[PDB]
Parts: structure tokens; C-alpha cells; sequence
């Protein structure tokens, strides 16, 4: 049908079909008279899948061949989503296997939707580990991504009378087609155990061994034939495991347990021994392979030549000392030298400052489960500190600062400040955060190694995130300026000399309207729900947090309806208000908001004085897959946390990049977006960093707001007086006393601000062709936010290895 | 090579190589330079299941159309050993395999050796359900076997120190390709609860439920291109289950347990509730299947007339109040036309009179895990104790016997009881076996209903138990006789008429030679230890146990080596001892008898007085392979149960069909085969059942043997003294007691008459000639112990389906 989607040729057509019915008869077992769409989505998915596994091979050939610099990517989580659509556009199989399908009478769009989401991680951090991948194997990288092959992913989110219920994300139910296990390579990890002294040096010893077995799903880089491996570890227990019978193997389950479930929290901390357990575990079976996979190319000088590992945030930092371990304990080199190893091999990415997400585990958690790393560290923090004295002689603060060991009620363990001091590059991930980890947090790390401290500010995969999700906008574009932005997406520029086009203006604002005709379809047949498609779509999708001030966009919403009240016959720009995301199961106060949204809901959208102008609605389950259908949908982006608390954010790049004005606070990248696309054509507002500090300065009082503003004085009655929770009058008062008392971000001090800058979107949407110039505007300066450009920044400036767009050969 | 392992065309080896290289490449992921054998045994085996699924398919697909009486053969134990090389045999694709996987450079008999045993059973029941399975199969009845794929089959048997120690059989840790998961036919199950009772009859509810997910694994019959299915399910956790949050994900485990583990016990009864969670799990399951695929034939008349339910023992005897259960309860139909459909479904094979192997459920166990079906169940027992006073008015203790509940301090079910009542026949599985429940056990039934009870004598396949494991062997048979009497084993009586052809009594004995030296040749390889294989071959296999008498032998052995020491410079033929066997894991005094039997072995083996003339191996982790690899070696099977125990046996007709003569009491099945090949022809020694009897009658005492019988008083002063356990002199003083005082099996009784016929089998192997022409009578009257007579009885004189010997289309 459309160009960017490849060339259907009839000899291609005819073997996808052909592969598809082979599938369907031998892999499945299954004749065309039972088949159900699940059997055509598992028989087009192993056609597809064919298609990598000759490039796959044939890439692990090459790597083993030329022997380069090889990049391990180790996070604990890889919010990957659905593969088959982006295994087909990587390919260039989209419209041959559109028309393999439609010739079989089958419905490709219907079958890519029973495919489970791998939905591995919480939110940003997951995602941007699965953006990386497709830009390393896109970029020629020899990278690898090492996670955990989580059991259970992110929890499916249910809505029942407005509260979240959460339920068991069984994504392997009906099995995964993409991931090939691999026993053979099947590697111990160990746990407990205590510390022998020997002649011959340290000795770690009755152990408690967990065995790691290794799935390979393969990474496809856009059009170049590249295809790297994400190897993910699951646990299992060794036979002679608790070997009265029965229950010795009933109870393979307590080591099993390690690889059954993500955790579920975004932007927190919480030490659980099973955590710290997932943590060693994947550090653990993935050093052993670095370094197997290393010794086929016994002296490790020229270990970072060979060898990167990039740590996502802290989750993995006992590659540190474990590494230090390996190279110490078992490869017998002197202390000094396994340093410079170590060093020179890692690196570390902060992603947050807020500080109950940072990890300190308690040093009686470490002492029990790895002994030996506890000691290893403490050598690590002894060396470290002597250098502190020596710089900063007599600064004795600092010393107690930069420890890594931190004193208290509870000894505790910072793995940030490990981190640092393991690392030779640490970078924060969008400009205005970098800034802040050198001038707050680490300062005095800073202070003593500048040198280490970089920006790596995030970007999105374009594939995913436009070519994927919104063909018709990928189309318009590549009508005008060719398909090479896909892969160079800077080219996007050559955008703004068709601002005053009118055919493109047209046309940008055609696709714009189809994916809200397409989205609130969708809605009304999936949730039963009615969408007045001309509204203005204002969407906030993301993680429910305090930082992310949810509840400001609430307050929004309950004036736009007070005034609606109270002025019933005067003309309002019809808005649907969009918000989603998931609560952490124990974030009692996340869990309140998405009551509230609900609870705005009920009262709001069944007031026939407010007709079809105002719709709040809360998105179920956003995941992946859904940020891929609404956000295309999208007019309006709510970006709107508190300013210094957001890292970078990247839902805010993905709405720029397919059509949407942002509505934002100056934080993490929307500092940066903002700049790329000007001022003028961003709805800024709000506090800046600095503002921020003077209100702590002086303090935050947010009953002088409350006195001040009565259109907020009105909102804060109506929820404290049961307006929104008739039948439990009280319900919203533990909302209504941490917005006057307790407010670590401020929710009334950007009120003002933000609802006169939502009256000005307002205004602009009612010029069509104003705001549709603006629009072009935002996409045609989206190009740095892609993430080919993070990823070779990662790489000239972290890795020290050049990017590649050349094909291997198919 | 051989005739009998088809033809090897040119086209056949062809593609059969084509497609080893696309599974190595496409399914496995593997290029030639890093595959290992058992990425081979896994491309062998990916095409030669191609070959099944067309026909699979269409197997299926003929039943659905002619819509036959199907067979349900449920059973908790399925023992299918292999799968490669009887789906190769069966297909005819044996010799074209061999010559495609040689043009590769590959031995596929060393692939072969890489699969892993399915032990999904105990030792004989679960076997012959199994070779139940293939007679179905190449009977054409449309039978399917249902049972649980259990994670862990029967653990594997490791010897240390002469010990046994288990560990868990990790069977599915690289894949099974032979079975299709089928998660769309995923069932809920029920337990707990309770039952109201309405107007519309009684309800069970608040129940947990667990869901049963099916996976299918195709069993072909022999070269009739039939392929029928073995269901088998697994238990997985609903995903509201549980549903702080992590604890309830890992709580799932609580439900998946139910088919984690086999139970390890052979003809012992454990009464542990998830045993019964097992049970109902099989059965409720199961039932739903059966009759969601009769209702794609509302009216029950016709029921029986389609469906036929066997109950392999009374391990699944929760199917008959489950059956009516859904009748009753769900149906709506009236309980006397429920119970008529019921009776006229279910038959019942019971497989043992030793009482400790009766299944006895505690009520307070039914009563909290499956409240209804305990009401169910007395109200059976009410009306069916109503008939027997009917029929017997006054007799009250007639009535206390025959009820299904049995009064105590613990009230139980008695389960067989209740598999009678419910069933229309009620076999046993050897002539003697099934006299003796008429006569005693059921006694009581019988007098009520004597037209339930049958005999249907066990049977082995002759595909694996002769021309898979024993080719040589089969093809001296197929030069004279054909090939037909691979499926009509009546046909080796044609054997007879070359009982005195010396060429053939050279190819007999030649392959018998043969066999000896590979499996010499096998236990030097994996075992490290010689075998003189010119030695007679006196080998007892099979599940360690009091009632099989591995003590008798090992007295026989010992009584061997102290006539050696006796006269050192006589002749003895020489023999090599071998008994193999695993112990339950609770079982102390199995434990002790494998302790006893590899500590004769180490005073035995490193006597030099005694030189080759005599060796005693413990076989370790007896299963089907090995079983496969040694009953083909052996010239002496000992089959040495007290008669009365061993309600049929197995092991004794596989070495009657290779070449091995046996040594045996008239016990089981032995009966029956002496009778077809001649007493003459068998070793036969001991008491007969009416002289246990006689001697329980004045009481056994075993004092009496030990001081008339010189040889065995010196026998048992040794074990006491600690001539065989040196460093602990008491080490087996629970034997020593147990057989003076408390032996329920009367060893010593039959110890004389033991050694007696054990010096006519040595008088006879020095005779070659007249060994192998008694051979060759054992062989050539096997015919009757062939499962397809068996089969073919079951479907006449029970089922009520006719059979059929002709071919699908291919
Ligand atoms: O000894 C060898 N000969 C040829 N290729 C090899 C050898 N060892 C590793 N390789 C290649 O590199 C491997 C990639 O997996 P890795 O061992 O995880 O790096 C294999 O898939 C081969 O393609
Ligand atoms: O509606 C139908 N049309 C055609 N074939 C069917 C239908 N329902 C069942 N079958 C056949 O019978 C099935 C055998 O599996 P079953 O449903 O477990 O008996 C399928 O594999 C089909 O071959
Ligand atoms: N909030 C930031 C976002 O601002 C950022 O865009 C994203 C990727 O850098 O990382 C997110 C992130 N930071 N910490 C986590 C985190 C911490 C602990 C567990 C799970 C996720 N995620
Ligand atoms: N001992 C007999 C054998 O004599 C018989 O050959 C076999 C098949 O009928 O069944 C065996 C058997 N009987 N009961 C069991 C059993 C009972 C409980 C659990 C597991 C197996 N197995
Ligand atoms: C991109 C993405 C996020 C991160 O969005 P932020 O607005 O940066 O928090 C979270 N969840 C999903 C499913 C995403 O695709
Ligand atoms: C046939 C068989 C049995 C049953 O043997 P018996 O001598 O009848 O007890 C037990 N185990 C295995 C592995 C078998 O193949």
C-alpha cells in the first residue's frame, strides 16, 4: 500500500505464503479448518522469524571473525513490547507480508494484536534499554543487552470501581517465538557461603548455586542485515538441588523464584533480598560469559580494549566487584591492576536523583548473601577514601560523604557512589540532569575526577516510535524528503522549508485526524467508551507518580469544569482528556490519584451541561503497545513535573516526533526540546531548578496559594466535602492533607501557570492552521532525540568504537 | 544394512538430509562448525516428526468424521521411554535415517543415545500403559491416553558408596520436540469448597480453581499410518491467583505443584493429599474433554455407546463420582440414569493384591478437598449396600466387608470398592492374579456380580521390545518366517519347525553373543568395569521390593561364592550376576537390600580365588533404555516372586521374547508362559500359591530352615558376623532379623528349591546346543504376551470396538 513499508514482489509474496502454510501444517499441528487467529499470528510470526536467522547467524560469524570491541548493555530491565511488526519493518517485509497474508484472507493488523507484549520493565529506564538495542544493531555495534528472563513482566493493569486491581502479565502462556533457549550454556551462579583465607588468597566457599540458563531473542537492525542478541538469564535449580523427597523438589522452586517476577516499582527503592538476588544473578552468569567469550579472541590488559559494560543506573553495580572478584580471586592478578581493568571496562548512567529511588542495601543483606563482594567493597572504599585524603587533606566531611559505606542505625552500602568510583565515564541523561549531578548529588565526585562526568541525553528508536506506529506520517514525510531520515533522522530539518506548504499542511493534519478517527474506534470497541474525535486530545501517559503531578492535570481538569459550570453557555475549545499509566502495587498514594482521575471521570463526563466538552478519561493497562496507538493519536503532551525531578523523560519525544504540541515544565529533555524547536513554539510554564530552590529556601507554604487563588480554593473544597465521592464523603482527604501539608512537589505552585498556559493551547488549537504549522515545527527539530544519536555519543565518547550504517551482506 | 528397517531410497535419504540441515539452521539456530551431538539428535528428531504431523492431522481428522467409540485409557503413569527411534521403527524410516544422518558424517545410534527417557512412571503399570498405547495404535482404535506431565519423572538412581542416592529427572531441561502444547484447551479444575444445596440441586462453590493445560504427544502405530495422541496435562495458576504483590506472583507455585513430581512408590500406597490433587486433577480434566468432544457428535443414552473409560488401577477412580458429578450436578439428569451411563463408561483393571498398595483415601482428606464428591460417594455406597442386603438379607458382616466406607480411629474410602461398584467389568492382568480376586480379595463382588469380573493377561509391544531394541534378532526371525509377526506375534509358533535346523540355531545363539559383547562392551564404556562375556548372564530387573526377592537371589550368590571357596579347583560355569533396580525413596529396607547387593559385589568381584567365574554388578538407574540394552544381553531372567505377589509381571515376557530362559516360581504371568512354551522348556522351583498358604496356615517359621539347611545358616552367620561389612560388623542386622523373624515372603522356604534349579540352568548352558534349542521353543511360543492380543481382548470382551490391522491413506 504505502512506500516506507517495502516492495511486495510476487516471488517474495508467494514463499511468504507458502513458508506461512508450511508453519501452520508442521509447527502448529494445525489444519486451516481450526486455525484461529492465534494460530495465523504464531505461523506468520515463525515466517518472520525465518527471515532473522540467517542474518543472525551470519552476524555472530562476523563478530566471532573481525573480533571487535564488544558492548554489554546490563539492565535489569528491557521493556521490548511486541517484535513481529518491528521485525517486519527492520526486514522491509511489511507489504510483502501484508499481501501474503491478505491473499490467504487474513488481516495482518488483526493478527499483530494478539501478540503479547514483552513487557520486562517498569517504564522509561526498560524502555530505553530496548531503544538502545535497536539502535546499537542499527549503528553495526557488537552489543549485547543482558537482562533477566522474567517469568511474570510488569503487572496487567484492571480498573474495577475506579481503583487499579493488578494481575499476573503471563506473557509466556501461549510461548515465545522469538526467543531461542539455549541449556547448553547454562552457567552456576552462588550465593551465601563465607570467606576462607588461604596462602593462595581469598576463597569463597559452601556455596548455595543457583544455575543460570541463557534465552536468545535477536535484535534486527533497520535494513542493514544486522542482528545482535539480547540474552536473557533465567534461574534454575541443579539436580542434586535438596538431594524427604517430594519436597526437596517441590522446593527447586525457592531458587527459581529469582527469575519469576519483575519488580514493580518505577523510581524507587525498595531492598528486598529477592532483588539483591535478580541483581547478582544476572552480574553474575553475564561476567562469566563476557569473559569466556573474551578469552577465544590469559592476559586481561587488554580486557577494555575488547570489552565495554555499560550499567544501567545501579541495578547491576556488583559487576564492580564482581569483576574485581573474577580477576582477583580466580584470574590471581594483583589488586592494582584488576582496578585498572575495571575501570577502564565500565561505565555507569544515573537516571534519577530522587533520593528514595537511590540503592543502599544494607551491609547485613550483603554480609549474609556475598560475603566476599562485602569485603571487596570495603577495600574498594578504603583505597578510594585514602585518594579523597590526599586530594582534600583534612576535609573530613567529605570523607564521610563520599563513602560508600554509610554510618547510621542501619550500616548501608550507596551503589551510586560504587559506581562512580568503579567507572571511568559517569553520565546523567539529559542535559539540565548531568548539570545537576555535578553541581548536587555528586559534587564532590565531581570535584576530585571531573573527567568522568558526561551528557548522554536519551532519545526513542524512530523505527518504533513513526515508521511502526504511524506509517501515514512516516509516508507524508518520506513523500517529500525520501526514507533516509529513518536513519538519519536529523534530516527531519528539511521539514521546515514546507511549513508554509499548504499541501503538507493539509496532509499533516489529515494523519493527525486519521489516528484520532483510528484511536477513539479503538477505545469504543476495546472499553466501551465514546470519543468525540474533533476534541483536542490532551494525553498524559506515564508511570503515577507524585513527581510527575498527575494531580496537577487534575486540577486542571476540575477548573475547566467549574468554569463550564459556572459559565454553561459560553463557547470552550471540547478538549478529551486523556491520563494513564500504572501505580506500583505498594504506592498507596499513586493508587489514590488513579481514584481520583476515575472519580473526575464519573462526575464530569455524565453532566449533560458539559455535553461533549469535556471527556476525562483513564487509559487501562498502558503499556508499550498501547503508548503505540495514543500517542500517534495525540495533540496535546503533558510533560509537567516538578522542574529538577524528572531525569529526562522520553514519552515527551515520542509525542514530538508524531505530531503533538508539548505542554511542559523546564525539566530533563524538554529543557532541550524546547531549544531545538524554539520558545515560541512550545507551551512552557512554570517554575525553573532555581525558582524551585528559593521556594525551599524560604519554604513551601501552600496555604498561601490556597488563600490566594479561589478558583483552587473551589477544587480543594469540592474534593475535601465529598463532591467527587458522594457515598464516601471523606475519601480523597489523605489527597486533599498531602496538597496542603505535605507536598514534596509543589502542585500549587505551578497552578496558576499552567492553567493560563493551557488557555493559550486552547486558543492556538482554534486557529487549525497555526496550530498545524507549529506542529511542523516540533517534528521537523525532533532529529536530535533520536536514540542512533545517544547511542554514538555512547560510543565515540564512552566505548571508544565507531558507528557503522554499512550493510553486512543478506 | 537389515531388512526389517525398510528402504533406503534415494529421493527418501534425500530430503530426509535436506531437512536435518534446515531444522539445524531455521528451528535450532546452529551453524555446522558449532553444533554438538546433541544439536544433531535434535535435527534428526525435528524430521522425523515431520513425518508424524501430516499423518497425525489426518488421523484426527478421521475420527471426527467416522465418529468411532473412543477409548480413554487414564492413568497417572505413563512410561514411554524413548520416542526417536520407535517413531523411526514405526514409520519405516529406520534404514533411511541411518543413511542420511552416515552422508552426513553421523552416527545415529550414537543421537539416539542423547534423548532422554520419558519416565513418567514407577517400573510395570506405567510400562504397560505405554506399550497399551502402541498396540491402540497399530490396533486402529481410536483411544487416547490421559494422564500428567509431571516436571519430574522417576528420579535417577546414583550409587555412592554402595548406597542409592536421588536426584531429580530434569527430563524437559533441553526441550521435549516430540510433544505440542495446546494452551487454547486449557481447563479449570476444582478443589476445596463446599456444597449448598438449592432447589435445583446441590452446588459446589467458593472453590479454588487450577488450570489443567493440555500438551499432546502423537503415538503412531506400526506402519498403519495411525497416529493417536497421548494428553497429558500440566497444572498452571489462573492469573488473578493470589490477586503483598511479589508474594502472591510467587505463591502461584502453590497450584503449579500439583504436576511437578511423580510419585516414586511402586506398588505402595502413600495417602498424601496433593498425591490426591493429582488423581482428581487427571480426572477432571479429562472428563470435560471427553465430553465436550462427545456433545460435537444433550442426550446421554448414547454415552457409553461412544465412550469408554478405562481406569488404570484405582489411581483415577475419582472419574466415576466425577462422573456423575457432571450428570447429576451440571446434566441435570436423574441419578439412576447417571449411574446407568456411569457403569456402562467406566471399567476397572486392578493391578495387585498386596494390601499395602491399596489405595484407602482418609474421608476428613475428601471431605476438605472434594466435599461433593465424598456426598457422591455414600450415596453410592448406600444404594449399592441396599442391593447386597437384597441379595444376601442377614448378612451383616457381608455388608461391614463390601462397603465402600471402611470404620476405624480413620474412617476411609476403600477405592477399589468403589471402582467395582461403579464399573461394568473388573479385570485382572494374569489368569492366577485374576482367580485370585475371585477367590479372595473380592470374593464378596464376585458372589454379587460375576458377570463384571475378567482376565485380560498383560502383553509387551514387540516393536520396541524386539525390533527396536533387538534388530540381529528380528531379522535371523524375518530371513525364515516374514515380517508379519511384528503385528501378529502369534505367528514365531512358525519357529518351531526350525528348532532342529542348525543354521538357525547358530543365528540364535550368534546374536545372543552379540548382544553380550555390546553390552559388555556398554557397561565398560559408561561404568568403568569388566565383564567376562562368555560368563552366563543371570540378570534380575526390575523395581527393588520384598516380594520380588532380590534376597533369594542375592542368596543364591553367596551360597555360589562359599562353594567356590569350599573347593576352589572345581569346574563352575561362570556367571555374571547382574541385578538392577531402583528403591522408593522411604523405603528403608529396599535401600538396605541395594546396600547388601553391591557389598556382596565387593567382596565377590575382588576375591582372586574366585577369578572370572563369578561377578556381581548392581545395574544403576534401571529405566526403559537400559532396560532396552540388558534384556537383549541376558541368558537367565529371574522372575522369583513368592507366589501370590507379582500379580502378572513384565520384565518376564520381554526376556522370553529375546532369548533369555527363565527361572521362576508359578507367580503372575510365569504361569501362562510356562504353559505355552512347556514346563519343560522353564526353570520353574518353589511354592505354589496353595503351599504359601498351607504354611501360613500352621505359621511360617523360618528357624526350621535356618537349622536343617547347613548352607544357609552359614549364609546368614556371615551377614550377621559382618563378612560382607567389615568396618560396620552390624550393617545389615535388619535384614538378618527381618528374614529370621517378621518375613512376609518366606525366602528361606524356597531357598533349597532355588539352588537346586539354579545348578539345572548351569547343567544346561554347558550344553550350547540344547541351551539355544530351549531358547528357541521360549521365543517361538511368546506369540500370546504380545499387548496386541491383550489389546485386542480389552476391545472385544470390555470396549466393545472391533479392531483393524488396515492402513490409513499416507
Ligand atoms: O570454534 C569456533 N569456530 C567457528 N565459529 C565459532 C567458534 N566459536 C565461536 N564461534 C562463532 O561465534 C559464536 C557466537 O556465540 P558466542 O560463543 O556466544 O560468542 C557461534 O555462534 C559461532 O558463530
Ligand atoms: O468444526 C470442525 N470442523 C472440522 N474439523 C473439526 C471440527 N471440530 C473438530 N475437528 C477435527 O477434530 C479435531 C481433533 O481434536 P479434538 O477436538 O480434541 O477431538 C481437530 O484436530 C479437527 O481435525
Ligand atoms: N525517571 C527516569 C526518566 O526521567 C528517564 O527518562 C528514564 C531513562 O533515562 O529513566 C527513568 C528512571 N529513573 N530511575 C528509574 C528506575 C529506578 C528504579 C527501578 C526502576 C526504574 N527509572
Ligand atoms: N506389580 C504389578 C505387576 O505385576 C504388573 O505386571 C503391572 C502391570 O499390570 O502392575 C504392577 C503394579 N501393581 N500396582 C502398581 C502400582 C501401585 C501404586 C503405585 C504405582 C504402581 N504397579
Ligand atoms: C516511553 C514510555 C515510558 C516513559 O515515559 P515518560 O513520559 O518518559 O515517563 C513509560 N511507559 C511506556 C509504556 C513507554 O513507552
Ligand atoms: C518392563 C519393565 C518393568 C516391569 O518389570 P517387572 O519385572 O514386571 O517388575 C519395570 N521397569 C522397567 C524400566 C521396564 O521396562
Amino acid at each position: 500500500q504505502i512506500s516506507v513499508r517495502g516492495l511486495a514482489g510476487v516471488e517474495n509474496v508467494t514463499e511468504l505464503k507458502k513458508n506461512f502454510n508450511r508453519h501452520l501444517h508442521f509447527t502448529l499441528v494445525k489444519d486451516r479448518n481450526v486455525a484461529t487467529p492465534r494460530d495465523y499470528y504464531f505461523a506468520l510470526a515463525h515466517t518472520v522469524r525465518d527471515h532473522l536467522v540467517g542474518r543472525w547467524i551470519r552476524t555472530q560469524q562476523h563478530y566471532y571473525e573481525k573480533d571487535p570491541k564488544r558492548i554489554y548493555y546490563l539492565s535489569l530491565e528491557f521493556y521490548m513490547g511486541r517484535t513481529l511488526q518491528n521485525t517486519m519493518v527492520n526486514l522491509a517485509l511489511e507489504n510483502a507480508c501484508d499481501e501474503a497474508t491478505y491473499q490467504l484472507g487474513l488481516d495482518m493488523e488483526e493478527l499483530e494484536e494478539i501478540e503479547e507484549d514483552a513487557g520486562l520493565g517498569n517504564g522509561g529506564l526498560g524502555r530505553l534499554a530496548a531503544c538502545f538495542l535497536d539502535s546499537m544493531a542499527t549503528l553495526g555495534l557488537a552489543a549485547y543487552g543482558y537482562g533477566i528472563r522474567y517469568e511474570f513482566g510488569i503487572f496487567n493493569q484492571k480498573i474495577c470501581g475506579g481503583w487499579q486491581m493488578e494481575e499476573a502479565d503471563d506473557w509466556l502462556r501461549y510461548g515465545n517465538p522469538w526467543e531461542k533457549a539455549r541449556p547448553e550454556f547454562t552457567l552456576p551462579v552462588h550465593f551465601y557461603g563465607r570467606v576462607e583465607h588461604t596462602s593462595q588468597g581469598a576463597k569463597w566457599v559452601d556455596t548455595q548455586v543457583v544455575l543460570a540458563m541463557p534465552y536468545d531473542t535477536p535484535v534486527p537492525g533497520y535494513r542493514n542485515n544486522v542482528v545482535n542478541t539480547m540474552r536473557l538469564w533465567s534461574a534454575k535449580a541443579p539436580n542434586d538441588f535438596n538431594l524427604g523427597y517430594i519436597q526437596a523438589v517441590l522446593d527447586r522452586n525457592l531458587a527459581e523464584n529469582i527469575s519469576r517476577v519483575l519488580y514493580p516499582n518505577d523510581n524507587f527503592f525498595e531492598g528486598k533480598e529477592l532483588r539483591l538476588k535478580q541483581e547478582y544473578f544476572v552480574v553474575a552468569a553475564t561476567l562469566q560469559d563476557i569473559i569466556r567469550r573474551f578469552k577465544s579472541s590469559t592476559n586481561f590488559d587488554a580486557f577494555p580494549d575488547k570489552v565495554a559494560i555499560q550499567l544501567n543506573d545501579t541495578h547491576p553495580s556488583l559487576a564492580i566487584p564482581e569483576l574485581m572478584r573474577v580477576l582477583v580471586d580466580l584470574e590471581r592478578l594483583d589488586w592494582d591492576k584488576a582496578w585498572e581493568v575495571t575501570v577502564k571496562t565500565c561505565a555507569y548512567t544515573n537516571h534519577t536523583v530522587l533520593p528514595e529511588a537511590l540503592e543502599r542495601w544494607p551491609v547485613h543483606l550483603l554480609e549474609t548473601l556475598l560475603p566476599r563482594h562485602l569485603q571487596i567493597i570495603y577495600e574498594i572504599n578504603q583505597r578510594f577514601l585514602n585518594r579523597v585524603a590526599a586530594a582534600f587533606p583534612g576535609d573530613v566531611d567529605r570523607l564521610r560523604r563520599m563513602s560508600l559505606v554509610e554510618e547510621g542505625a542501619v550500616k548501608r552500602i550507596n551503589m551510586a557512589h560504587l559506581c562512580i568510583a568503579g567507572s571511568h565515564a559517569v553520565n546523567g541523561v539529559a542535559r539540565i540532569h548531568s548539570e545537576i549531578l555535578k553541581k548536587t548529588i555528586f559534587k564532590d565526585f565531581y570535584e576530585l575526577e571531573p573527567h568522568k562526568f558526561q551528557n548522554k541525553t536519551n532519545g526513542i528508536t524512530p523505527r518504533r516510535w513513526l515508521v511502526l506506529c504511524n506509517p501515514g506520517l512516516a509516508e507524508i514525510i518520506a513523500e517529500r524528503i525520501g526514507e533516509e531520515y529513518i536513519s538519519d533522522l536529523d534530516q527531519l530539518r528539511k521539514l521546515l522549508s514546507y511549513v508554509d506548504d499548504e499541501a503538507f499542511i493539509r496532509d499533516v493534519a489529515k494523519v493527525k485526524q486519521e489516528n484520532k478517527l483510528k484511536f477513539a474506534a479503538y477505545l469504543e470497541r476495546e472499553y466501551k467508551v465514546h470519543i468525540n474525535p474533533n476534541s483536542l486530545f490532551d494525553v498524559q501517559v506515564k508511570r503515577i507518580h507524585e513527581y510527575k503531578r498527575q494531580l496537577l492535570n487534575c486540577l486542571h481538569v476540575i477548573t475547566l469544569y467549574n468554569r463550564i459550570k459556572k459559565e454553561p453557555n459560553k463557547f470552550v475549545v471540547p478538549r478529551t482528556v486523556m491520563i494513564g499509566g500504572k501505580a506500583a502495587p505498594g504506592y498507596h498514594m499513586a493508587k489514590m490519584i488513579i481514584k481520583l482521575i476515575t472519580a473526575i471521570g464519573d462526575v464530569v463526563n455524565h453532566d449533560p451541561v458539559v455535553g461533549d466538552r469535556l471527556r476525562v478519561i483513564f487509559l487501562e493497562n498502558y503499556r508499550v503497545s498501547l503508548a503505540e496507538k495514543v500517542i500517534p493519536a495525540a495533540d496535546l503532551s503533558e510533560q509537567i513535573s516538578t522542574a529538577g525531578t524528572e531525569a529526562s523523560g522520553t514519552g515527551n519525544m515520542k509525542f514530538m516526533l508524531n505530531g503533538a504540541l508539548t505542554i511542559g515544565t523546564m525539566d530533563g529533555a524538554n529543557v532541550e526540546m524546547a531549544e531545538e524547536a524554539g520558545e515560541e513554539n512550545f507551551f512552557i510554564f512554570g517554575m525553573r531548578v532555581e525558582d524551585v530552590d528559593r521556594l525551599d529556601q524560604r519554604g513551601y507554604n501552600a496555604q498561601e496559594y490556597y488563600d490566594r487563588i479561589p478558583e483552587l480554593r473551589q477544587i480543594i473544597e469540592q474534593l475535601s466535602s465529598g463532591f467527587f465521592s458522594p457515598k464516601q464523603p471523606d475519601l480523597f482527604k489523605d489527597i486533599v492533607n498531602m496538597l496542603m501539608h505535605h507536598d514534596r512537589f509543589k502542585v500549587f505552585a505551578d497552578y496558576e501557570e499552567y492553567v493560563k498556559c493551557q488557555e493559550r493551547v486552547s486558543a492556538l488549537y482554534k486557529n487549525p492552521r497555526e496550530w498545524t504549522r507549529m506542529v511542523i515545527r516540533n517534528i521537523a527539530t525532533s532529529g536530535k532525540f533520536s536514540s542512533d544519536r545517544t547511542i554514538a555519543q555512547y560510543a565515540r565518547e564512552i566505548w571508544g568504537v565507531e558507528p557503522s550504517r554499512q550493510r553486512l551482506p543478506a
